[PDB]
């Protein structure tokens, strides 16, 4: 088997073959030498004891709510820390990206080819003894038994963070521009080449979709006119592809950027928002530029949007679910006098740490009804219905599940969950273990330590064997929240990283974008600036409903 | 019409419409301002005064050959010169780019759509005044009076630099890997989507085209052997696409990545050695690694080549382009306390000034035969019945012509070159004083100063009227060269920072490639290390004949 399948290179040194029995540890850069990189270089000794947990770093940021007051309004201290919170995560991303599912070796292959996720970890190889590599069973538990015993929803178990339903929509919308898995060829490959927060989900994958969304006068989209009120165009009038089943009616099948959308009406709800903040924006941009023709306007109002979508990511989406009393800034300058890749290239275990299926409640709850699961997919006749203001209102009051501390999945997507699992299991994930290694975290050294509680910790005992061997999906699940948080230590400083790269990565980031002119002038630059989860509603909802993350 | 067409703003500020008739320079990061960006900060006047001139700069690189004999045996020295070379380069290039025929100002499609060619300078709008913007007559002189009263040749004239056919056909084989204009689409779109040195030239710029190139055993290309001799293999064999004129034999039609190269037999002499290079690099590391598979010796063996052809070019390749004393380096590890980008897109303008049609010779002199451009073309049987031992021994001996100092394009190529010149009006380029001031260099003030003579300056006098309207193209091929130089002051200036971005952007370059275990080991990054023109051909051409770029 391959001499590499024990995994024996330590702290990020990459393993390689030396014929058919041995290997070697390229310990370039990683501080440490010997021949597993394990033993550590005179200034790493010294880097190694002061620096701080990742649970010390969280634990601060997470208390002195009276001393966080004070820095968030210190403008100069509020640049400095979200400096440091930018930087410290970099690191850990290869940009140019390295691995993916076919390649557990840097290939041109594995460079070139956007249509594979890329890999944090190479999968383990084809031939080793054990699905992990040497140690544990022949075979990992039955994917039923881990999924039934750890994972499914008993009681609903609301989120202590507070999340509420705007919050489970927003992240299923805003990752499904990114997470656009390609069925056809497998689990490892993507149909979103842009790899990013490029807006397909509103505008489309490719030129010949958006040609038939966008409208063509003002730079605005295609839309129709319900009861007074704006919503998507329909598939039969923009002849664009989407995913419907057979039973929905022509004048509810609407037609937006993302095939899938249709699926539920939080995302339909998403859509329609989106698609009015972008005709709202070219009423604006048309207004100080009367000079400018269609093309232009809808360009630079998809730019005004991506940055609008990054700012909201990072100051409500990404501060609600950090718990942070620090206030996060989106600020693009605070990167360049520092070394920073402004590319990304979408990881399939970013994708795997986000199937937050927890997030789901047991029925949704809108105005005075309760809709199942049975009723509320595929229906956007609730969302003609009871009207945006109505859905703001209720998802804005309606509790999200926990992810973490186990048993919340709900029954109603299991078949999701064990896929999760599967999939996991195909591409040839390497263990929870390595992962956390990997991400500069310790190893857990038992089950009761990454679950926090006994009776999960002896049921995984009993599938798993060895906490070595335990998988990464399902840990996440059952790890150990934070204390009254939503997610544990593993999502964390895995999710962490990989989102900062997608955000600031992106070319509107970069100092030649990332200029008024960029965006129209002034006007334009300062909708980005300025823009947040309640203004996005506050424009484009009758009422204006108030809104936010929380409950 | 639009009120950028006078090209107000200066020094890279950016110029945007605000009404019918009014404009406005965002001056952001310039270090200027002012209403055209034109008033100096302080710090910039500062940067100013002291800062040396591009051509002080190439006196001092071409000169003191004593100073520079020291500097090149004190590693030390070598290595923080060279870093200055790379990185004072690097500013002028925008990363991620910016620009396209399409696109005079930034939008998602520009950055995301790889089909097309990126531009330095933005388009002239559709609706000047004059071609150049509102500069000049209302229509650009003939082309064809331009080609023929400057462009065209004479008599030969040699290049006083030195350079040979083998750096000729070099500088035309390696370059066709990135320049590959897509016809069917218009002149400002490309077939090489990896936008630089993938070496798709060797290996197919698709997977179907390099599983039809590939042996599948030992990671090797297919070949077929010829009087003893390695070839690449037939069109009939492989069922690769490539353009031969009807008559062509069967064994003549050689099958290789860039579906041209037989177009030449200098171009066919490359890629016969590369595709030797290749196999020769799989059976080192076969002896390395017996365990490996033919997939993995197929992708590091490419990795490999990669890495020798970056290495060749700079420490060769540009070494002799260059005329300097100091040897330059290639190594990546230079840049890793640096600020760059690791990524590339090929500009529009870096494709036209790599028109070197002048460096064809008049007859192509191999052996005793001096065969006329009619009987070269298409002939592979002139490489057969010489073999490449003679073809390096010939063309290493033989004279390239003159690029820079006008009237020097062969007459046999003389609708290529009015093709250049339609086709850069066609792609509305800016005039040859904005694509200078772009590079950092003073606006010629007359065509005298162009040219550094009076007959050719009163030629182009006659017909363009203002030296602010010359042309970027033929300004190249007339401008005055550096002394007993090829090129002009404006072909380096602007061609310099093109060339290093697109070599040193790669991601082989970037710290976690640029590491033994991704060539296999110390013995593959040794292969990269050591690699030089000399070697390439002695490893691969029967006899180890000698040769160089220069005569
Ligand atoms: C981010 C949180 C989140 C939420 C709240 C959410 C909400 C919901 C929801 C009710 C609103 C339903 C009925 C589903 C149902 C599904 N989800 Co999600 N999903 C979420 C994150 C994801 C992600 C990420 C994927 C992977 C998408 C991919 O790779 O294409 C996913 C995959 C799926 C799949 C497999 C899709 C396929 O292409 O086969 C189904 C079915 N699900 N999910
Ligand atoms: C770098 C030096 C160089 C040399 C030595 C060279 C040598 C020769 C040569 C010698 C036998 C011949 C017969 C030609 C003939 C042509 N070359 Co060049 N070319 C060169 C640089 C280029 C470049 C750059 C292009 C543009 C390629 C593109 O855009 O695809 C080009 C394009 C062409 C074209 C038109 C575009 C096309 O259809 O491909 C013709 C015809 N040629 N060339
Ligand atoms: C990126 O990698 C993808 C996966 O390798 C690749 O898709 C694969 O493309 C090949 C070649 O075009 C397809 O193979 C086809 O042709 C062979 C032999 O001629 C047939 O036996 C197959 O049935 C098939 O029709 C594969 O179908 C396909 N593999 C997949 C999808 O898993 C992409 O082409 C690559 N992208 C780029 C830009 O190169
Ligand atoms: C890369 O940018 C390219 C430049 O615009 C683009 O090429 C263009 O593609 C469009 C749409 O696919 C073609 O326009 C079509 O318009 C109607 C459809 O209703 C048809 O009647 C036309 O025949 C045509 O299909 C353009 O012809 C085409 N322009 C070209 C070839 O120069 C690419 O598609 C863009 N690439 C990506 C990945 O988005
Ligand atoms: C190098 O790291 C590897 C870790 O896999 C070590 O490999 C061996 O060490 C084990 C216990 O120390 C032995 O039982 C085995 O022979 C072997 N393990 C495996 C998985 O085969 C090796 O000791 C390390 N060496 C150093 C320098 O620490
Ligand atoms: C910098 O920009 C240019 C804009 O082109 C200059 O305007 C020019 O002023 C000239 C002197 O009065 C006029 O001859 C001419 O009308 C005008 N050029 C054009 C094409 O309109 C601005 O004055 C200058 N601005 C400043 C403040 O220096
Ligand atoms: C591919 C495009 C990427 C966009 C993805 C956006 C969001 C994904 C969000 C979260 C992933 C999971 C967990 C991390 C979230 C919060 C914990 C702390 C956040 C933090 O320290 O800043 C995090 C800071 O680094 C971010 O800037
Ligand atoms: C797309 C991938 C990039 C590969 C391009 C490779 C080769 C092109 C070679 C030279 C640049 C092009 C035209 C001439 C410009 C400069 C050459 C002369 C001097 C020089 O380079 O030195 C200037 C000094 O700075 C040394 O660099
Ligand atoms: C091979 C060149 C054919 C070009 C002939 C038509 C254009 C003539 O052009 C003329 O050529 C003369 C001789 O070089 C020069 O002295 C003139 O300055 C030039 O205008
Ligand atoms: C569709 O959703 C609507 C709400 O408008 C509900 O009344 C109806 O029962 C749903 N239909 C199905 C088939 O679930
Ligand atoms: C083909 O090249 C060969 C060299 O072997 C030569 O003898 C013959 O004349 C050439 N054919 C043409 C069409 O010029």
């Amino acid at each position: 088997h391959h001499p590499c399948c024990s995994n024996p290179c330590q702290n990020r040194g990459e393993c390689m073959s030396t014929g058919f029995d041995q290997y070697k540890c390229d310990c370039t850069r990683t501080g440490f030498y010997g021949e597993n990189c394990t033993t550590p270089e005179f200034l790493t000794r010294i880097k190694l004891l002061l620096k701080p947990t990742p649970n010390t770093v969280h634990y601060i940021l997470t208390h002195f709510k009276g001393v966080w007051n004070i820095v968030n309004n210190i403008p100069f201290l509020r640049s400095l820390i979200m400096k440091y919170v930018l930087t410290s995560r970099s690191y850990l991303i290869d940009s140019p990206p390295t691995y993916n599912v076919h390649y557990g070796y840097k290939s041109w292959e594995a460079f070139s080819n956007l249509s594979y996720y890329t890999r944090a970890l190479p999968p383990v190889a084809d031939d080793c003894p054990t699905p992990m590599g040497v140690k544990g069973n022949k075979e990992l538990p039955d994917s039923k038994e881990v999924l039934e015993k750890v994972l499914l929803r008993r009681e609903f178990i609301p989120d202590p963070q507070g999340s509420n339903m705007m919050f489970a929509f927003f992240a299923q919308h805003f990752t499904h521009q990114f997470f656009k898995t390609d069925h056809k060829r497998g689990p490892g490959f993507t149909r979103g080449l842009g790899h990013g927060v490029d807006l397909n989900h509103i505008y489309g994958e490719t030129l010949d979709r958006q040609h038939k969304l966008r409208l063509f006068k003002d730079g605005k989209l295609k839309y129709q006119v319900i009861g007074g009120e704006v919503y998507p165009p329909t598939v039969k009038d923009t002849q664009v592809e989407m995913i419907y089943p057979p039973h929905i009616p022509e004048n509810l099948q609407f037609a937006v950027g993302q095939e899938v959308f249709g699926l539920v009406p939080g995302l339909m709800m998403y859509a329609t928002i989106w698609l009015r903040e972008h005709n709202r924006v070219c009423d604006i941009l048309k207004q100080e530029h009367p000079e400018w023709g269609d093309e232009q306007l809808f360009q630079t109002s998809r730019l005004i949007l991506i940055g609008e979508t990054i700012k909201i990511v990072i100051e409500d989406y990404v501060q609600h679910l950090s718990g942070y009393h620090f206030k996060l800034k989106f600020d693009p300058e605070l990167l360049f006098n520092q070394q920073f890749q402004y590319q990304n290239r979408i990881a399939s275990e970013f994708n795997t740490l986000y199937h937050w299926h927890p997030l789901l409640p047991d029925t949704f709850n809108i105005e005075d009804q309760e809709y199942s699961f049975k009723q509320f997919l595929y229906n956007n006749s609730i969302l003609l219905e009871h009207g945006l203001t109505q859905f703001v209102e209720s998802f804005t009051r309606q509790i999200a599940g926990r992810v973490a501390g186990g048993r919340n999945v709900p029954i109603a997507v299991q078949a999701v969950a064990k896929a999760s699992i599967d999939q996991s299991r195909e591409m040839k994930y390497q263990s929870l273990n390595e992962y956390r290694k990997r991400f500069s975290l310790k190893p857990y050294t038992s089950f009761e330590e990454l679950t926090g509680e006994k009776e999960m910790a002896a049921e995984l005992k009993a599938l798993y064997s060895d906490i070595d061997v335990m998988e990464l999906y399902p840990a996440l699940l059952v790890e150990k929240p934070h204390p009254d948080a939503i997610f544990g230590e593993t999502m964390v400083e895995l999710g962490a990283p990989f989102s900062l790269k997608g955000l600031m990565g992106n070319p509107i980031c970069s100092p030649q974008y990332w200029k008024p002119s960029t965006f129209g002038g002034e006007v334009g630059f300062k909708i980005i600036n300025t823009a947040s989860i309640q203004s996005l509603i506050c424009n484009n909802v009758k009422g204006c409903p108030f809104t936010s993350f929380n409950v």
